């Protein structure tokens, strides 16, 4: 099956010489972009086409971070305003009501708000499986919508955690390239597990070849209980491992991270939500490590507009740091190669040959481009949030004029919040 994109106003490639095309398109086989250029050097047909003229193309954004099953709870009253104790606290007395199903429709409505603003790929880290929950039901709900998706195993405490881990990994996970379906050994941090799991854990990873994923040095109260001596030690650095949040990593771990490979999912939206505070963001990219974005768990966000989180990331390190702590290249950068890095694939986060054939189209004749044309591609940051006209995610049309393509949505999110209300219902 073939798919052409032609005619595109501006295509960013973020390839080997960070190419920016104009009235330019891709000439897609299948799952795999063959074909990246000028309209004219391609294919004047295939299957599908679309003349993209009027957009702006760009490859498709990477989330690094997530809680999809929080989408459930989102502006709880209690949370609103409580510290990360509080916080806690009062959303497990309503978590520990989750079902299969709740698991399994509210993985459909977080995919759907992030493939509605441009995110192809993401991750997620589900660290409680009550009432007979399982990983299972968060990927057979990706399945069905199609999104490629790294499936995390997260946990708290433990020998059922690993076996679990190992039953989902020689299930599910796709080492081939252009995968759609990837594993992830996560425990939630490691303060919630045992350091023996930790370890573990780890072997059981590099035994199968997956990445490793956790929290790390969040807050103040981390540091007090350093945390990157302590993941090294524990064997946690090196390409396979990403932590969430880092807004706490000092210096030296940050020196750390860099040299081994680790990565970092950044999430400015839920540090300021949640009041974490900033992440030298600046200093860790000037150092070298390499940083993806995350929109986090809808609980403390409570949004997940992938440009939005994009925007914050730029917003955010200016007022820490100054008009030059980053630029929008830079951040979109982070939230494309960034974030393929630190989820260790090379077959994403770049439109060229040999690529997973996902992207996302904006209609830049919208109102909120107005005036911003003089630089297309900065526009999509400094402007205010724009949902895509497409989505496209291996080769097939997600969401196509803003409208989910996979499936019926209305129905999913009307049954969403009749869970969610239910969900909190029954915990009041
Ligand atoms: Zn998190």
């Amino acid at each position: 099956k073939t798919l052409l994109v032609k005619h595109a106003d501006v295509l960013v490639t973020m390839d080997d010489t960070r190419r920016e095309l104009r009235d330019a398109g891709l000439y897609i086989e299948d799952n795999r972009i063959v074909a990246v250029g000028p309209s004219a050097e391609l294919p004047e047909t295939a299957d599908e086409v679309l003349d993209l003229r009027g957009h702006l193309v760009i490859p498709g954004l990477v989330n690094t971070h997530h809680h999809m099953y929080q989408s459930l709870t989102r502006a709880v009253p209690a949370a609103q305003n409580a510290e990360l104790f509080g916080w806690l606290t009062n959303l497990y007395k309503i978590w520990a009501h989750l079902t299969p199903e709740m698991i399994e429709v509210s993985t459909l409505t977080a995919m759907a708000e992030l493939l509605q603003s441009g995110c192809t790929t993401s991750s997620d880290h589900l660290y409680i499986y009550p009432n007979g929950s399982r990983l299972d039901d968060s990927i057979g709900a990706a399945q069905r919508i199609g999104m490629r998706f790294h499936a995390s195993r997260g946990a708290m405490s433990e020998p059922d955690i690993l076996r679990d881990t190992q039953r989902l990994i020689e299930t599910y996970h796709d080492e081939g390239r252009y995968a759609m379906l990837r594993v992830v050994v996560a425990p939630c941090s490691p303060f919630s597990v045992s350091r023996d799991l930790m370890r573990d854990a780890a072997v059981l990873a590099r035994e199968y070849g997956v990445s490793l994923h956790t929290h790390l040095a969040e807050n103040v109260n981390d540091i007090a209980y350093t945390p990157a001596e302590y993941a090294e030690d524990l064997g946690w650095v090196g390409h396979d491992v990403w932590h969430a949040h880092c807004v706490q990593l000092d210096d030296a771990g940050i020196g750390l991270f860099a040299r081994t490979g680790t990565g970092v999912a950044h999430c400015p939206c839920s540090n300021m939500r949640l009041a974490s505070g900033i992440a030298p963001v600046k200093k860790m990219r000037l150092a070298g490590v390499p940083v993806g974005l995350g929109v986090d768990g809808s609980a403390s966000n409570d949004g997940a507009q992938m440009v939005a989180e994009v925007r914050q990331a730029l917003l955010l390190q200016r007022v820490g740091f100054g008009p030059d702590a980053m630029t929008a290249r830079e951040a979109l950068e982070i939230a494309t190669l960034g974030g393929a890095k630190v989820l260790n694939r090379d077959d994403i986060g770049a439109l060229k040959p040999g690529m997973a054939a996902d992207f996302a189209a904006f209609d830049l004749r919208q109102p909120l481009f107005a005036g911003a044309l003089h630089d297309p591609v900065a526009a999509l940051v400094f402007c205010a949030p724009s949902q895509t006209a497409y989505t496209v995610v291996n080769g097939k049309v997600v969401v196509r004029e803003g409208r989910l393509a996979t499936l019926d949505l209305p129905p999913v999110i009307e049954r969403h919040n009749a869970l969610a209300h239910a969900l909190v219902e029954a915990a009041r």
